[PDB]
Formats: structure tokens, C-alpha cells, sequence
């Protein structure tokens, strides 16, 4: 069987998700897409220095398993890969760049929440 619907606040979240990984703003979403790969990359530090790694697949997961029991549970998560992201990098780096342009889709659809 099928998991009961999402509440009202999390179908506008799962909306933003959806929007996020759309080819609409695939052109800086792509880095958050799936885990880090940090032996693939070559950031032999990565997993010493970000404790709690998140990106927008293991998001959608969770959102199918209906882990996020709020928007707020599910906000906390997006801001948490954006973090990481700022935390790991130099504010520099192409990546951040992106990270920053996703986060402004994601914050100003996050407070269009209806209530
Ligand atoms: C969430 N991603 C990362 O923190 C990350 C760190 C370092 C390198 N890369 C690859 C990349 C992406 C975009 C431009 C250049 C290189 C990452 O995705």
C-alpha cells in the first residue's frame, strides 16, 4: 500500500524539492543531486571535516518514506547540504556559487508556505 498523503505544508515543501531537481535549474543544482562522492573527487578530508552529509537525493528519499514529520524537519535538511557546502569550500568556489543561486530558489519558495 501506498503512504498517506503529505500534510498541506509538506506538499509545498515537496514541491520546492521537485523544482529544485528540475533541468530549470539543473545548470547550478547538478553538485547536489546525489551524495558527495569524496573518494571520487578526490577530498580525501571531506568526511573528517562535514559530520552530517545531505544532498537532495537522500532528501527525496526521505520525503517518500515520510521521515520529515514538518516543513521545519525538511528545511533543516536543505540548509544542512547548503552548509556543508559553505563550510567545505572556499567562498570562492564555483561550487558556492551554486550552492548560493539554489539556496535563493529554495528560500524564497520556502517562505511563499502556505499557512
Ligand atoms: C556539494 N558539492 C561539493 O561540496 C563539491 C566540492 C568540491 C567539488 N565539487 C565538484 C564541483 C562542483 C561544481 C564546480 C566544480 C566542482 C563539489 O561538488
Amino acid at each position: 500500500g501506498s503512504m498517506g498523503k503529505l500534510s498541506e505544508q509538506l506538499k509545498h515543501c515537496n514541491g520546492i524539492l521537485k523544482e529544485l531537481l528540475s533541468k530549470k535549474h539543473a545548470a547550478y543544482a547538478w553538485p547536489f543531486y546525489k551524495p558527495v562522492d569524496a573518494s571520487a573527487l578526490g577530498l580525501h578530508d571531506y568526511h573528517d571535516i562535514i559530520k552530517h552529509p545531505m544532498d537532495l537525493s537522500t532528501v527525496k528519499r526521505k520525503m517518500e518514506n515520510r521521515d520529515y514529520r514538518d516543513a521545519q524537519e525538511f528545511a533543516a535538511d536543505v540548509r544542512l547540504m547548503f552548509s556543508n557546502c559553505y563550510k567545505y569550500n572556499p567562498p570562492d568556489h564555483d561550487v558556492v556559487a551554486m550552492a548560493r543561486k539554489l539556496q535563493d530558489v529554495f528560500e524564497f519558495r520556502y517562505a511563499k508556505m502556505p499557512d
